[PDB]
């Protein structure tokens, strides 16, 4: 019996690993602000809270929502960026997220990093085009 969509959300310790690695990576980027690096902290806090609400043996119907949940909360950090710094901030997220994925246990699959990246950008790019900064 095989055929279950188990990417990386298959172990609390594992999933929380990549989440922390993301924060630690971006905190040492030199790109983010003092606010943004702390904003990611409360973001990660939110992740492990809802990750425990995922359930034993994470069902894929939760996983298909969780990637969007993360993305939406990561988008907050990026939405705090001006158009000048946006690209550098996004670059950090897009890179560290991939790194953190494999540094957890489940390697870095393109699909998950794709969903996250796509959604983060889409949920972050709102009217950040014309501005005094």
């Amino acid at each position: 019996g095989s055929g279950n969509s188990q990417p990386i959300w298959t172990n609390p310790n594992a999933a929380m690993t990549m989440t922390n690695n993301l924060v630690q990576c971006a905190s040492r980027s030199g790109v983010l602000t003092a606010d943004q690096m702390d904003d990611m902290g409360m973001m990660a806090d939110s992740v492990n809270s809802q990750m425990q609400k995922m359930g034993p043996n994470p069902p894929q119907h939760r996983l298909r929502a969780m990637n969007t949940a993360m993305a939406a909360e990561v988008a907050e950090v990026v939405a705090t960026s001006p158009p000048q710094s946006y690209s550098a901030v996004l670059n950090t997220i897009g890179a560290c997220l991939r790194e953190s994925m494999m540094q957890a246990t489940g390697s870095v699959d393109n699909a998950f990093t794709n969903e996250v990246m796509q959604l983060v950008k889409m949920l972050s790019a709102d009217s950040a085009n014309e501005v005094s900064t």
